[PDB]
């Protein structure tokens, strides 16, 4: 599959670092370090990927989650990235993400940010 | 924390079933069964939640991922849910989600659907 | 078409008020009053809708924009709602929205909130 | 304001062409031509922008809508772009978008795609 292509260290356009291991069963496990926001050091991440993707040139669907609490900081929030891995000489993981932070019910309408990250193997 | 409140079986407005266990360390593990789409039976899910949320009445941020492959079907896609758990007599998990499916590079602009699910303990 | 069904006053789950006129050519024009956020009184809105929708029971696609500046307040932001109108005894406009606020380049990753509003003719 | 900076022709990363006029009152009017999808030729667009943005280096919030019907084609859908204009030697409009297409109630969960476009004055 793409187990070998996905496993490793990835970097996004903000300078964040995404370290992941893809399991034969579709599991994703690793750590995430964000260059921006209320974050410092590494955070636990877990997710899933399609371990038997199509063979027609389509990308490989995947997703993962980080809750922004570690031994140093708690930002009472979590981000999920949803996207596809695209292999080749210039491999990429193209994603869109949702960041939800805890709010009161009255402020819940404003609880979720949306964005997009592109991860590459270099930089 | 909310370990006890989150762990259990949840149902969304489509009739889907979300079975999860919240760990003391912030882990989420379980299965998901969707009432709609290219899905049948249960799928593995993993995620994270804030295990030390604020005590001011704010919700508890969390997220999880399902890759839509199991022993019966493969839809070459994955969904991530991002949201917050709100406890009380009428406990809820209010979420927004991103569903990415594998595509060629030319069709990648159309690869991601967005929606929102509300999960309750009843129905 | 749905010109007659769309034109009028609509209310969402937050208590906001959406007053719109649908033109024969696909134009939407009106005002929006939000019950939440950095808003007060009415704001100008403009948008578009499908003036020749399918006749198979499908909804009618539409969208509109509000920039949050009026004679009283400026929140340096704009929201776009994208969705479909569903006619009948219990007519609805089901939407998802994106709220972008002006930021510096360093904070741009956090510039956009996402949510969902359901509008009805009553309440 | 940014009336002069916004008005003109813009191009995104797909090769689409966005022609807009910014009014002194905050109005946006023009045409959109998409290089991808069920689209051909030009489509009417309308939107709004912040006509008195902050003067601290922040971007200028804006949004617009296209319903995908013209004299040649109807795709029973509409897209809204939400974002901010960033002036300078390399001016940009950075956006995220929501594309909703008409569906039956049973398929409504799958009615909305999400993406992101960056518009520049060249290419
Ligand atoms: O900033 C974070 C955690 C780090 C997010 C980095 C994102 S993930 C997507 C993108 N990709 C990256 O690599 N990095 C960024 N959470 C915001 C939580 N706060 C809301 C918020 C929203 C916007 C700006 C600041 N805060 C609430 C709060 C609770 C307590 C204290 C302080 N704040
Ligand atoms: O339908 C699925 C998996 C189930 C999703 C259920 C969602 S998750 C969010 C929401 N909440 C729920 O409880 N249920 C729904 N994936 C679509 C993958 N296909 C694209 C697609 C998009 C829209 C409609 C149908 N297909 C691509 C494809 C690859 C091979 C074969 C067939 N199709
Ligand atoms: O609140 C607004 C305008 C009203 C939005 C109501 C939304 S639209 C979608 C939903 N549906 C509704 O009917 N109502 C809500 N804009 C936020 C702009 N600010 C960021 C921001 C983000 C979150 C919370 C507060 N502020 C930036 C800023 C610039 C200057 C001063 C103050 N603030
Ligand atoms: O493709 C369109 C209109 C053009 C969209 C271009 C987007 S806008 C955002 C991005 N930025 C750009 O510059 N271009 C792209 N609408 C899809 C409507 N159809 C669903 C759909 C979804 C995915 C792929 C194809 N179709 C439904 C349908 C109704 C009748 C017939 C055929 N199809
Ligand atoms: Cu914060
Ligand atoms: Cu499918
Ligand atoms: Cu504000
Ligand atoms: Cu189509």
């Amino acid at each position: 599959r793409d187990e070998a292509g996905i496993t490793g260290t990835w970097y996004n356009q903000l300078g964040s670092t995404f370290i992941v291991t893809a399991g034969a069963d579709g599991a994703l496990t690793g750590t995430y370090e964000s260059a921006v926001g209320n974050a410092e050091s590494r955070y636990v991440l877990t997710g899933r990927y399609d371990s038997a993707p199509a063979t027609d040139g389509s990308g490989t669907a995947l997703g993962w989650t980080v809750a922004w609490k570690n031994n140093y900081r708690n930002a009472h929030s979590a981000t999920t990235w949803s996207g596809q891995y695209v292999g080749g000489a210039q491999a990429r993981i193209n994603t869109q993400w949702l960041l939800t932070y805890g709010t009161t019910e009255a402020n819940a309408w404003a609880s979720t940010l949306v964005g997009h990250d592109t991860f590459t193997k270099v930089k």
